[PDB]
């Protein structure tokens, strides 16, 4: 369905580096529709829940501390296959291994400063969207450009 | 000082046209810092208050109707002379008269579909920021970039 | 030979979305030479001979009606290995599976609105070029650029 | 009216320099609609009727020979005030005096290789369009985009 | 003459901010030819001579100290009217007053962090070129794209 | 470590084509730091030493002739995994086989005119940097960007 959604966060490094607009632009050019958007400084609570699946992993700590270190631009995008697509557009975890053309491939070098984060499955997307956004913050009236879908 | 702030809004046409990232990128590249950001569908009240100075102008009804017809991406940018600079970057009210290089100049043709709106003075900016953003949505921590400011 | 040619069409969706220049620019930047160009609204017969290989397939009907639904910008580009290179630049049939960096990968989300079409072999290209352009509409003189070719 | 039209030609230098897509993209992004497009090598008669107003001027001869020296991409764009707007987007006769942001300002350095030509009045445009395009080569159906026009 | 030259320096702020390529690209797109290029950390001696005309002015000190604070990319560009043109492309001293489309207008906010510096006259250009570059560092064989000049 | 360096060279075709800024910008945007930069016309000796590994290859003579036929912009970039990353960003030897998004993929069509050259290993990089740059031309002071490196 063309109403699938995903959660993307331009991390503190992406924001500090002035990449918010560039990133949003990539998803707009693709045809995806912004249904949620805000800048905030994530609270430890938020980050911990966001990255709950990594509570164990040794890098969990610094990650939580990093995402809460400064402003982040949280976004929700809607469109057909947007979850998988946005990940393809982001690249892979390691920016050095990300293909040119992808966001990490074009802009990053370090795993811990990998610019943006995106939901890895519809299940996770739904969970993270609910986490970062109040329902009234998400559009209900979505208007994709009439030339994008059959 | 370098703490001046202005209110900018990508209107429904700018949003429908996928110009959000492009616009945000222009202000990021300029060196202004994003201190507030959110997408929302304006209410009649918000819209009428935002444009209160024009309540007796003939175009007011259509303007309020249009600004409330879809999502708007509201933002606040901070930096030296940001209010006058943002206006220069936007162009003039009529996009056809706006210079190539300005946002309306590069992207618009109709006064009623002029893509973005920005505060016209520090006074208007203070009033507009207050209308659209709660204090808690605006960053307080803004370390000036040593690369942008002497 | 450096005079290979391929047929590319910015489909009705690509034209309506204002992607004609962006697409042409990618081929110009690559070093391919525009030897034919025109905008037209395809007739049913043209569309049908163009997609003749799919006349028995289920999506054929919807494809032909779509191609004829609005203007198309038909082009012929010349250069070494332009047929296969132009396809690599386009992506794969499904824009969602097309890599960031490719035309469909950067701009599309639906197989039926996949922006551009390109010949898939030298044979198909010669055939398609003959279908869309009269000889007089194609450049005959193309001195290879010494900066692009040994 | 929103149906005003103007004639623009990417001159032989603009075409040879691979600026066709970049130029078209600027007009598409602005919101103007491509209603006519084709690449051709101008005949002496065409060039001469096109620049008829300069037939008595000294540079006329060199101008006509240049316009006919290689392919040109002729275009017709439609929209509110497109004639004057398209000229503002082009710059002024001398690219060196053309403002950054304009086509000549960004890409040229010589009056005789000034990249693109555009009609300078509605009268001239209608005349020029009739010179370069047969009616059948121009779109008749142009429903204004609701995002570009009130 | 098409062999006029000018000296441009991407200052430490321009380099620190990752604007070297963007700036060089603007001059290449314009048609100007790079005849000298190098990155170095300016010595006080160099900066003082470079900015000799301001030895008096109160801002002289900090300026010298700023240009010597980090790497700078020194460049020499050749083309018709390149001295005046490059200044027009740079903007005015104050980035806030520089027009969008110009380098300072697009990227800066502070007079002391104004990204790039360019010769203000052929006389000064010649002096600065001689100052920053050894004759053997400057091209003698200059090849402008044959489509730029009459 | 994050101090790895690689040698990159915009070949004469890349320079003639005005691709210098674009290429430098790609590496700047990626987060790699420019530690050396200069434009020069290679000598037969430099060229033969640079490509010594290919001295018995059939294409060696034409390659040496071409690389010495005009200016080259030589550069050294520093950062984690810069050598392999730079290669990924360049593409593969044959531009036609290089992926959209890579430099050769976006801009080239001929193996002999493949725009840029980059070290293929840390060993080759150390050798190449030493060939083209004196120690005094390479920055020694490189404070890692806190935004790019954990
Ligand atoms: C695996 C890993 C990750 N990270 C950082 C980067 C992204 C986040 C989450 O890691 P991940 O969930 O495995 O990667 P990925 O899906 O690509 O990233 P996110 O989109 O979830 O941020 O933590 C890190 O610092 N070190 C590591 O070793
Ligand atoms: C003058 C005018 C304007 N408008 C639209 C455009 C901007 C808003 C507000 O008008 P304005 O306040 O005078 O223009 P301006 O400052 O340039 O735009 P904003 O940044 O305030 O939106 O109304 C319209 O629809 N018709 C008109 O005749
Ligand atoms: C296979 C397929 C295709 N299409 C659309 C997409 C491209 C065209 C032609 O299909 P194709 O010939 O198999 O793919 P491809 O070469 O990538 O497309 P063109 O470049 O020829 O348009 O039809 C569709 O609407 N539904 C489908 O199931
Ligand atoms: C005046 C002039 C002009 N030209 C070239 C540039 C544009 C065309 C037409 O000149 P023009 O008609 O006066 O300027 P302009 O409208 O800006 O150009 P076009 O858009 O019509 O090409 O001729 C030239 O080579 N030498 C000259 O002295
Ligand atoms: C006038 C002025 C200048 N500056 C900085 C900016 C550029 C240089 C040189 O100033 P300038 O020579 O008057 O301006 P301009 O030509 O635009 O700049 P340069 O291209 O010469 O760097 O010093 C500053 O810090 N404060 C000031 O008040
Ligand atoms: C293989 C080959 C190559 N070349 C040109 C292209 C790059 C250089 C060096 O070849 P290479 O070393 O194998 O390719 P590659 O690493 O991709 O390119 P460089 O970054 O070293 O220039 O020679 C050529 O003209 N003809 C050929 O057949
Ligand atoms: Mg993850
Ligand atoms: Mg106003
Ligand atoms: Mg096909
Ligand atoms: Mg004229
Ligand atoms: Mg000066
Ligand atoms: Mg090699």
């Amino acid at each position: 369905v063309n109403k699938e959604r995903t959660f993307l966060a331009v991390k503190p490094d992406g924001v500090a580096r002035g990449l918010v607009g560039e990133i949003i632009a990539r998803y707009e050019k693709k045809g995806f529709v912004l249904v949620g958007l805000k800048q905030l400084v994530p609270t430890k609570d938020l980050a911990e829940s966001h990255y709950a699946e990594h509570k164990e992993r040794p890098f969990f700590g610094g990650l939580v501390s990093f995402i809460t270190s400064g402003p982040v631009v949280a976004m929700v995008f809607e469109g057909k296959g947007v979850v998988a697509s946005a990940r393809l557009m982001i690249g892979v975890t390691n920016p050095l291994a990300s293909a040119p053309g992808s966001i990490r491939g074009d802009f990053g070098v370090d795993v811990g400063r990998n610019i943006i984060g995106g939901s890895d499955s519809v299940e996770s997307a739904n969970r993270e969207i609910a986490l970062w956004f109040k329902p009234e913050e998400l559009l209900t009236e979505v208007k994709p450009n009439p030339n994008l879908y059959e």
